[PDB]
């Protein structure tokens, strides 16, 4: 057989397991061992966006799951544990493993009770492991996939840093960024017609004060998996080239590419040197999915600019938008205070200037000045305080034609922006109002129903 | 030219054709010949899933259609037949043949004529031939595909099994599992949304008795295309991995993978060594497809067990679901009786006894007993005994919430199924009323249209 | 760093940029250079089909945008102006760009402004570039993106043509073919559901008289981008191979192959060897997106026949439908006339023309014959005469059952066409009654509406 390196030596390992975006240390190890993991399926709530909640089913309290480092040649003794608080019955297939279902059939586990079962690690390569339980679809979009690393005899070559990045489509019932405990879609899930397509089980899990980082000079691997259930990723870096793509634990290996798919289920091994400081932005480039669904994560890296090699600035709201600051926690607060009917002007504010960011920046300018004849400003704006329903109706329903603001004519096109929801249109817009000498007061999210219900 | 072996030698030969999932045998041969072809298209219904018919249109009577094996720089003499039953014309698009369309605009055939046209087999490779008849589309998607084998000048590799599979996406008017004699939809097809996505032109077209077999040790090569017409394939085999996976007629080779993207109107070889017994399984691991609607084919390995490899036990209901079981010829025969009007209480148990594998199985268990305290039993069961209206709501729309069953409290949920059909729910329920010591009767597929049409 | 060349030596080289579906000549040069690069962004009205309007954003006047070439080791100094008619700002990624958004937050420019950035290409390859300003996938989605090729610095091998080719995806409020200036529509690009899937930006922009050519014997080289948003090509050429393809700067160089997935935001070079003359045609092998949506490509070859590798005919309506033809420049005319008021017969008849070949000819035959028996005719049709109500129904609906035509019995059946749109429906029947003996007269959008609104 591949990876026949005997029967198990040493003493038995207690596998140590890393929770995204971090990887266990190389097994650094010129011996076949018998390999302990024991991981525990976990249901329970977690917020997939600010203000958004949905209950995940998870291999470790993550989504994706505790990431598993063994050697080609281990003898692996899997310990399923489903924790008493679930509902479901659940069990693993990992790719990689050399029998029917990947263990599948023997780590059938109901809530409260283990399984167990034992695999030779033949196959080394990266691979795909997700939850194979009845309706297999429902459990793999709740959250149910992560990696298991098999190494090569001889380890992978060293790096400064190594990732664990993992895209999800995801089904709620409803819209991107509606707010409250969103139930699992199956309509949209059969469909193939995901709400949100995330890194590592949320909006923002690796932007902002949540990136990943290097310095300049340094080699970054990241363990890129893709657990679907049904999208291909165009697995892409923004601004960067991946020195090496390894897919699974194949022998081809492509050099010098921008722009690689992973398939549902696949996984793939990325090696990124570090030349010049700033984010570096891996998407769906399926771009949709990356600028509206969620799929954006951040690799920042400091150190000396080389004006020889890029003589530009550093990403702000333009391309990152509301992505670009640190965090969005003031629109978790908001809805937090929206449901405890505690909601205050000043909450609203703050949440409406994170989600102002791009959003309404990009022509309006951070400070709502935007260019004399031709983006009109917000900033003291007449306009915008002659009328504050025509403002919620402009957000909504878009504006064009001639208008006159602050004494100057703008003939331009604003488009529609009917996909903010009820809660973000009132935000942003008591932001604006509270901001640049404009008259104040507030927009509720039940004013924005009304204006949506009757353009 | 590549494939320039000189002109025919030796006698012409009457190509042998076979029908999936088997392959003609490998040609064995040092010389170049004039090989005749001889493809009729014939349209006809078929059963696309149990109880559900499709008018399928197909070269040699199947999908896909028979397949073609040649060798490098043959000369093929190509003759279509189209049977005077047909209500379209046809014509033939090979990929690897060198001349515009392929052969399209010297084989279209009107109902009852035959053309012919001939091809050097210039490129060596697996390739996809299909119908290119205005509107191509349609064509397709209604079965008009198959794969044409160009052998490099020394033969394939010699193995123990070569098969034949070939994936397409359908497009029918009803839902998944709406029984009766489904009509093309445009609009889904157009939309890229398929209700079925399956290899060999049937749900269970390769489960159960029409696995495909091999033994521990044993080599298998499989002949992998995808018809489309326009879904790419995450190809994955479930518990195993390629040794080797080649494109077309492609210089590269990938070797150790598990996972790999056929795109619509590619094809691939792949080869798989078997090690350890059980079920095997192919999917398009957009895991929806897999899972919901039909995508799943089953290699099964018989032979000695090696718990040094893999302790684990082979698949049941809770991956394969109510594929697990040889067939659900009961499901075809509950459809045929209530078409004859004929439908009798036995009729419903055997076809619901199908369905309930993993659907109501990976909670309730095979046996009805559930787990006491986690999921309640349908054996004996009170609850389900007071209120037969109420078990067609709760298999519909889901259960929550505290609920006393045989004497215990559960306090867990039940999603909703509102994807099964309304024969489904009255089939399943009728067959756990005739089981367990259930008090009997029937739920009839009028009493859950009801129940659907008022929660 | 990777071309590593030292500094810019010689002259600096104001870079001669060309629209699709040409391509700049090979740079043949020994040293690095300083290369000035200067592109306007032009937002402006063209037809993305005949008598469809839509507003496209564009790199240089057109989609694709102006294809640039460079050196691998250049300095270039890249010069973005955004011309004073936009409404829109607008900025540049370019992948293969070392640095944060590829140059899009050094590039970020208002509607009458300039902005400038310098970058070092370090990374040989075929690249694409695209918009990158919030929000992203609608600039995208309007046409800003193109290629830019880094050679390397011994240049790439030469070739007797070189073409540019670029698909993507678009979002019309309307349906396909449905006339008129048409929206963006940003709940089908979320969805992921294009109206048109096109090569450089039209229906028709590279079929007929605008098909790209070559001679037998000679060899091609296609810079095939895939500027999205958001759809995978299965990209394919229908009757050929290619030599080669290589993704972008990858080291991986695919040989021997006819069908390639090109990711979302992806690029590949392909080569191909002209054999046997005809059409071959250039398609995403989704094949809906191919026959229904617009996305396919005509590569002309000219030269002598060789009857020992392809004894067979060009392609004619059978495979490409209404662009078989060398143009629709009749149904772009009617469009015209029906918005002024002045729509004549005339006009109707010539647009019914144009658009009968496939649609209807397939089976009714260019002359309106039919195949007796078997295809009803169309040529002095008494069905067609006693009801041209009956006839507007039957496009939309289709048609079954026993008829009687000239006197002959069909028993046939004519799928439904509900996706023409009501003036195609009018012009074809209005073409049809002023051919062939038919009576005459004309059926009207109007007509047809009535007929679609109530079956
Ligand atoms: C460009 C792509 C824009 C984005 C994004 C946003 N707005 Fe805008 N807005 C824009 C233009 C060109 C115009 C003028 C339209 C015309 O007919 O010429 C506007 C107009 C407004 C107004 C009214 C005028 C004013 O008070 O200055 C308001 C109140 C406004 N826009 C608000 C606004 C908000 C809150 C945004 C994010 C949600 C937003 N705009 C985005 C261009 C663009
Ligand atoms: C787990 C994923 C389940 C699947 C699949 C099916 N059922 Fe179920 N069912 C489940 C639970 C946890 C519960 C109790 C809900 C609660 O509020 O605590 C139920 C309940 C029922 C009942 C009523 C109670 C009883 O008689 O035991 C019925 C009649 C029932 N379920 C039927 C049923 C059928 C027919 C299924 C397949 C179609 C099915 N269930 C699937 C959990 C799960
Ligand atoms: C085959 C795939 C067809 C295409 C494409 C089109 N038509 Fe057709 N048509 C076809 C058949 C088999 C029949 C007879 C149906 C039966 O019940 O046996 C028809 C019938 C008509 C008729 C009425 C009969 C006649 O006058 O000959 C008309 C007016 C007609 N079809 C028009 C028509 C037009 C305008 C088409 C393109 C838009 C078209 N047909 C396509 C088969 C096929
Ligand atoms: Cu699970
Ligand atoms: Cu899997
Ligand atoms: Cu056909
Ligand atoms: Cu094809
Ligand atoms: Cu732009
Ligand atoms: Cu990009």
């Amino acid at each position: 057989l591949p990876g026949d390196f005997g029967p198990p030596r040493g003493e038995p390992i207690h596998a140590v397991l890393t929770s995204p975006p971090l990887v266990p240390p190389p097994v650094n190890r010129t011996y076949p061992a018998k390999v302990i993991v024991e991981l525990e399926v976990v249901e329970k709530e977690m917020q997939i966006s600010e203000g958004v909640s949905y209950t995940f089913w998870t291999f470790g309290g993550t989504v994706p799951g505790s990431f598993i480092r063994v050697r080609q040649g281990d003898t692996v003794e899997f310990h399923l544990k489903n924790h008493p608080s679930s509902k479901m019955p659940h069990n693993i297939d990992l790719h990689g493993v050399t029998g029917p279902g990947g263990g599948a059939a023997s780590s059938f586990t109901a809530p409260g009770h283990e399984s167990q079962f034992t695999f030779k690690a033949l196959n080394e390569g990266i691979y795909v492991y997700h939850c194979a339980t009845a309706p297999v679809g429902m459990h793999i979009a709740n959250g149910m996939y992560g990696l298991i690393l098999v190494e090569p005899p001889e380890g992978l070559p060293k790096v400064d840093h190594e990732y664990y990045v993992m895209q999800g489509d995801f089904y709620t019932a409803g819209k991107y960024r509606e707010k409250g405990l969103q139930p699992f879609d199956m309509e949209k899930a059969i469909d193939e017609r995901p709400s949100y397509v995330l890194f590592n089980g949320a909006e923002g899990a690796l932007t902002g004060d949540k990136a990943l980082h290097a310095k300049v000079g340094e080699t970054v691997r990241i363990f890129v998996g893709n657990g679907g259930p049904n999208l291909v990723s165009s697995f892409h870096v923004i601004g960067a080239i991946f020195d090496q793509v390894r897919y699974e634990g194949g022998t081809n290996v492509q050099k010098n590419v921008q722009t690689t798919l992973i398939p549902a289920g696949g996984a793939a091994v990325v090696k990124f040197t570090a030349r010049v400081p700033g984010s570096y932005v891996l998407v769906d480039h399926s771009i949709f999915r990356a600028f509206n669904k969620g799929a954006m994560a951040i690799l920042k890296i400091d150190g000396a600019e080389n004006k020889l090699v890029y003589s530009g600035k550093e990403l702000d709201s333009v391309e990152l938008g509301d992505r670009a600051a640190p965090n969005m926690s003031a629109v978790t607060k908001a809805t937090q205070a929206s449901v405890s009917g505690t909601l205050t002007v000043q909450d609203q504010v703050q949440a409406g200037r994170a989600l102002f960011a791009g959003t309404c920046s990009v022509c309006h300018q951070g400070n709502g000045a935007g260019l004399p004849g031709v983006f009109p400003p917000l900033a003291k704006s007449d306009f915008l305080a002659a009328d504050p329903k025509r403002a919620m109706n402009i957000v909504l329903h878009g504006l064009n034609g001639k208008i006159k603001v602050n004494g100057q004519e703008y003939d331009s096109v604003m488009p529609p922006m009917t996909q903010l929801n009820d809660d973000e249109v009132a935000n942003i817009l008591t932001y604006v109002l509270n901001s640049w000498d404009n008259p104040g007061g507030r927009v509720s999210a039940e004013d924005v129903k009304k204006v949506r219900a009757q353009p």
